């Protein structure tokens, strides 16, 4: 056995087709890989900002004639360890970001080939037996919908969600859900699909075949390098936080440490209120897009019904027995009335998506800023309270 679905397709066990949610999970991975270039580019700038601030502090602690001579033997060692540790980040960060963008593109290219041609029989291109109808259904509005049908158009299936942000955690769960719902091969008769003629084990026409996974290796590499950037980015901030506490002479046991903390709470609450306001409002736009898409389907159903009734009259007309003039006028007027509502509903669902996408992005920026406030609050909560334990313990030994 030792079956490998990475480079071969197999007849799915129990006739298991690719379900609707299976395409959904695939499209989230495609959207996860797309944001890698944006994620890496914004990561490098944030890591570089930290290691520049910290090293500038180290160009003041050395340049300070009082701080250098009052340093201890043991603290200078780790201080130059921390400075050298952060430089290690910047030095090897460039090829980490180069290898992550390229690995994402190799997976994105391979996934797009799967999304475009898995359900499409390649014997008006027709569907094969691999997919349920849901798998290639335009879930959101798509003008110009025929030439490429039965291909899974991802940016008309899934929109920017919480789980569509390029992070290791989000990428980790997406792969697990895909393995949860993927079509699973048959493990008792090795039945290789694809007309490469394995001869002894060629799969006969008309059975569901599993999804090829050549992107799978590049997906893991992409996610692992994203994980390294997040880990490296947090390590860089610790170097900067370390440098400030060493550059600062550790003054104002609680005078300025409570002052920073009292202010830290103010920004933390304000940004959280700013974050929670845009968070709730983004969910309002989410309802208004589903509320508008549901009407789009209702109008498109109603519009399709009137033109079939009108067509049935024409077939009767060619069949000798015609319908009256008023009946002929009624059907065309009903179609016009049903087409007007149809074309106005899809316009409404076209704009509602623009509303959510803009409102969703404002959620992201609000959450990112509200997380920067949370760190500063927890930096002041540590620098002050841990210091407060030393002043309290002074009075204790008495």
């Amino acid at each position: 056995e030792e079956l490998s679905v990475a480079q071969k397709q197999y007849v799915t066990a129990h006739g298991r087709q690719l379900v609707g949610q299976g395409a959904t999970t695939l499209c989230t991975m495609k959207k996860l890989l797309d944001g890698v270039n944006s994620r890496v580019d914004t990561f490098e700038q944030q890591i570089l900002t930290f290691v520049n601030n910290a090293n500038a502090n180290f160009r003041k602690i050395s340049d300070d004639k009082v701080m250098a001579a009052s340093l201890s033997a043991s603290r200078l060692q780790e201080m130059q360890y921390m400075k050298s540790l952060g430089n290690s980040i910047i030095k090897y960060m460039g090829e980490t970001g180069k290898r992550a963008k390229a690995a994402a593109a190799a997976a994105s290219a391979a996934l797009d080939e799967v999304l475009k041609w898995h359900c499409v029989d390649r014997t008006s291109s027709t569907p094969n037996a691999n997919c349920e109808p849901n798998a290639y259904k335009r879930d959101y509005y798509y003008e110009h919908s025929d030439p490429h049908k039965y291909s899974i158009l991802c940016n008309y299936k899934v929109v920017s969600s919480t789980t569509t942000q390029t992070t290791f955690s989000n990428m980790e769960r997406a792969l697990e859900i895909w393995n949860q719902v993927k079509p699973k091969p048959y493990h008792m008769r090795v039945m290789i699909c694809g007309a490469g003629a394995p001869a002894h084990q060629a799969a006969p026409a008309g059975r569901p075949c599993t999804v090829l996974e050549n992107w799978l290796w590049n997906y893991r590499v992409t996610a692992h390098l994203i994980a390294k950037l997040e880990k490296d980015a947090t390590l860089a901030l610790r170097v900067m936080r370390y440098s400030e506490k060493v550059l600062e002479g550790d003054k104002e046991s609680l005078a300025q440490h409570e002052e920073r903390r009292k202010a830290a709470e103010a920004r933390a609450a304000e940004e959280e209120a700013k974050r929670q306001a845009a968070e709730k409002a983004a969910e309002e736009a989410r309802k208004a897009l589903e509320e508008a898409e549901a009407r789009r389907v209702a109008a498109e159903e109603q519009a399709e019904a009137r033109r079939l009734e009108a067509e049935k009259a024409e077939k009767a007309k060619e069949a000798g027995q015609p319908v009256s003039e008023e009946k002929k006028k009624m059907l065309l007027e009903a179609v016009e009335k049903a087409e007007a509502t149809e074309k106005a509903a899809e316009k409404q669902a076209k704009d509602s998506r623009k509303a959510f996408e803009e409102a969703e992005e404002e959620r992201v920026k609000a959450t990112e800023d509200a997380e920067a406030a949370k760190e500063e609050k927890k930096d002041a909560e540590e620098s002050e309270e841990k210091l407060k334990k030393d002043v309290e313990k002074l009075a204790e030994e008495l």
